[PDB]
């Protein structure tokens, strides 16, 4: 019930063109042996090179699509393709590299995986659409053995070096030549009818097939991502903290209280329609406004049609007051809205590439977010930075260099000079806002929003 048993059956139909005459009855134990790996009954935390769908989902940050195409079987050169976009050519003697021997190819494989995964995961998961040559070629760049630790640190071992007989994690594997103890999963064992391209092209129109191994590796991991995260959503799975997850979420909550609290003071809306997370709370609990909630889970597939969220017959008058769409992804936002929308294009360790232009955002939980579409925001404008505070000016306590800013909306700045307390709070809030923007989130607001209306709240 925890791992994939080596005695589970492996459907070999998808392997009989590269491997003609392959037995119909086959288990993982025989398949691993067939690949050139003697497991020799080793109870050292590595029960099987292959894993379950649930284990692959728990370790999605490790997924690397892998495909091998025959450029002509120890006679023919192989094209090794990865979801990173790399194409290596191995000779037995998008990045498309020329034909080189296995000893140099295996060195580049360790470099590529270590640079790709060092800040993502403690392992690699080869996501396959197994036809034969990828499983047979693994003996040339993979060495297996008991679970281990890094020679330079305490992280688990993910690489091996024959030159120095030592093991290393993804950070200390410079010059290492073997992938040590990788994991893998064959998507073809999930019961797909038809080939990779047909199943991929059913959900994703963003990846095309140039017939190169990398294109297939991308389509494989994409289709695996769709199956596990787009159409199957398991928000119960927690994920390790691998970066600024805590500061990003703290920043978002701070920005959220700030933007909503200020909009309510500037335009004095009677009602706020909060559309999104069914578990969300009032971000501004002391606000005068009538707060109404609408439940809508994170749409993993496509953005919600505003016509299905509001219409079809709650105040029902969504045009009265302001709508708050905090991370609720809709096709076109109404003009009376405050919106936080995650930009799927952002380059970060928390954002993994998704399906159909979307992205898998892993921050405590995995959220496949649909593609960012700038046209969702035609009735709105980008929210400009500001810091508002109605709190008393009282230091209570962080050194000081006089703060002079137009965007620090406080009583002290109204009356001339900014005080030390609001000056610390301004720089802390500025850092949180910067944290939030860089983490790929974008803020938008109704066109009539003006920060000038906030000075009046000081009388
Ligand atoms: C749980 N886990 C997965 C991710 N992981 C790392 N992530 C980022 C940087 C360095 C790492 F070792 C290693 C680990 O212990
Ligand atoms: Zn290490
Ligand atoms: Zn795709
Ligand atoms: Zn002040």
């Amino acid at each position: 019930p925890t791992h994939l048993s080596v005695d589970t059956k492996f459907k070999t139909e998808g392997l009989c063109v590269d491997i003609p005459g392959i037995p119909k009855d086959m288990t993982y134990r025989r398949l691993i042996s067939m690949m050139g790996f003697k497991m020799n009954y080793q109870v050292n935390g590595y029960p099987n090179m292959f894993i379950t769908r649930e284990e692959a989902i728990r370790h999605v940050r490790a997924w690397i699509g892998f495909d091998v195409e025959g450029c002509h079987g120890t006679n023919l050169p192989l094209q090794l393709g990865f979801s990173t976009g790399v194409n290596l050519v191995a000779v037995p003697t998008p990045l498309m590299y020329k034909g080189l021997p296995w000893n140099v190819v295996r060195i580049k494989i360790v470099q590529m995986l270590s640079d790709t995964l060092k800040n993502l995961s403690d392992r690699v998961v080869f996501v396959l659409w197994a036809h034969g040559f990828e499983l047979t070629s693994m003996k040339y760049f993979v060495k297996i053995g008991p679970e281990r630790t890094c020679c330079l640190c305490d992280r688990r071992a993910t690489c091996f070096s024959t030159a120095s007989d030592t093991y290393a994690c993804w950070h200390h594997s410079i010059g290492f030549d073997y992938v040590y103890n990788p994991f893998m999963i064959d998507v073809q064992q999930w019961g797909f009818t038809g080939n990779l391209q047909s199943n991929h092209d059913l959900y994703c129109q963003v990846h095309g097939n140039a017939h190169v191994a990398s294109c297939d590796a991308i389509m494989t991991r994409c289709l695996a991502v769709h199956e596990c995260f787009v159409k199957r959503v398991d928000w119960t799975i927690e994920y390790p903290i691998i970066g600024d997850e805590l500061k990003i979420n703290a920043a978002c909550r701070k920005v959220q209280h700030m933007v909503v609290k200020a909009a309510l003071l500037a335009d004095k809306f009677p009602v706020l329609h909060d559309i999104g997370n069914p578990k969300a709370i009032k971000c501004v609990p002391q606000a005068d406004v009538e707060w109404k909630f609408y439940d809508a889970q994170p749409c993993s597939d496509k953005a919600y049609k505003i016509e299905e969220l509001f219409y079809s017959y709650h105040s029902d008058k969504f045009t009265d007051g302001v709508c708050l769409f905090w991370n609720c992804n809709v096709d076109r936002y109404p003009a009376n809205s405050i919106v936080c929308r995650f930009d799927t294009r952002v380059l970060s360790n928390l954002n993994l590439p998704g399906c159909d232009g979307g992205s898998l955002y892993v921050n405590k939980h995995a959220f496949h977010t649909p593609a960012f579409d700038k046209s969702a925001f035609v009735n709105l404008k980008q929210l400009p930075f500001f810091y508002y505070s109605d709190s008393p000016c009282e230091s209570h306590g962080i050194d000081y260099v006089p703060l002079k800013s137009a965007t620090c909306i406080t009583r002290c700045n109204l009356g001339g000079a900014v005080c030390r307390h609001h000056a610390n709070e301004y720089r802390l809030y500025l850092d949180a806002y910067n944290m939030m923007i860089s983490a790929g989130f974008s803020l938008w607001v109704y066109k009539q929003f003006d920060t000038y209306n906030l000075w009046n709240t000081f009388t």
